């Protein structure tokens, strides 16, 4: 009876195993665009993905992760609200059963069809497992997906999903360039928060881009063909793998733009 996104094990239940679910810096949140304060002291973000080394794509039963070699400073996030160097470890998405839901963060209560999370850890802590124990351990770049024109740089991901339909399946996934998933603008909102999945650790500096990327209806339809279940188990489509907005509590969302 482990955690998931069902009626019986979904986000409203998580606090029984993970009491930090009701903590002071949980994610995601609604971004109230009128209340977010422009912070002229924030820097431009530095996304340095030219030497990124993708390795593998995994269906872990709650999403699919594209994993990177994070044993050296190849794909790093710096600048913006961040102190020091954060190494890309994986990206994944959250999405809906229909185009009107799927994102974890919302913007003036608007839900996007999906949300991409590029997960990075602070090199001062040496490894990901140590970094998630620190209040400045992770930096997650969040990007909203809307349905419209196809995203060219997403198609290599969509094309391999048939090979990882069920929980525990993986495939080689080399030479993938995450720069093809970024919007034109790096204008962002930032706030201190948490992992949006158990163990819900309060270790994340969130950096959520204002400009969504456009994906095609066919691209997101292929996400919705994945399965939460393992091979030979009753089919449960991997949809609505999003946690809803959590209380902002004693936090300020800052904007990088006027
Ligand atoms: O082994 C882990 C590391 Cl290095 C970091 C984190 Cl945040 C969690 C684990 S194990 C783990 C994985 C998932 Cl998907 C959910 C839970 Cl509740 C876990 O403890
Ligand atoms: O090369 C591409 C073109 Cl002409 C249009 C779009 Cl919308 C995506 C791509 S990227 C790509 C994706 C896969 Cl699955 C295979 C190959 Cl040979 C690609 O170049
Ligand atoms: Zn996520």
């Amino acid at each position: 009876h482990h955690w998931g996104y069902g009626k019986h094990n979904g986000p409203e239940h998580w606090h029984k195993d993970f009491p930090i679910a009701k903590g002071e810096r949980q994610s995601p949140v609604d971004i109230d665009t009128h209340t977010a304060k422009y912070d002229p002291s924030l820097k431009p973000l530095s996304v340095s993905y030219d030497q990124a080394t993708s390795l593998r794509i995994l269906n872990n039963g709650h999403a699919f992760n594209v994993e990177f070699d994070d044993s050296q400073d190849k794909a790093v996030l710096k600048g913006g609200p961040l102190d020091g160097t954060y190494r890309l470890i994986q990206f994944h998405f959250h999405w809906g059963s229909l185009d009107g839901q799927g994102s974890e963060h919302t913007v003036d209560k608007k839900k996007y069809a999906a949300e991409l999370h590029l997960v990075h850890w602070n090199t001062k802590y040496g490894d990901f497992g140590k970094a998630v124990q620190q209040p400045d351990g992770l930096a997650v770049l969040g990007i909203f997906l809307k349905v419209g024109s196809a995203k060219p740089g997403l198609q290599k991901v969509v094309d391999v999903l048939d090979s990882i339909k069920t929980k525990g399946k993986s495939a080689d996934f080399t030479n993938f360039d995450p720069r093809g998933l970024l919007p034109e603008s790096l204008d962002y909102w930032t706030y201190p928060g948490s992992l949006t999945t158990p163990p819900l650790l309060e270790c994340v500096t969130w950096i959520v881009l204002k400009e969504p990327i456009s994906v095609s209806s066919e691209q997101v339809l292929k996400f919705r063909k994945l399965n939460f279940n393992g091979e030979g188990e009753p089919e449960e489509l991997m949809v609505d793998n999003w946690r809803p907005a959590q209380p902002l509590k004693n936090r300020q969302i800052k904007a990088s733009f006027k």
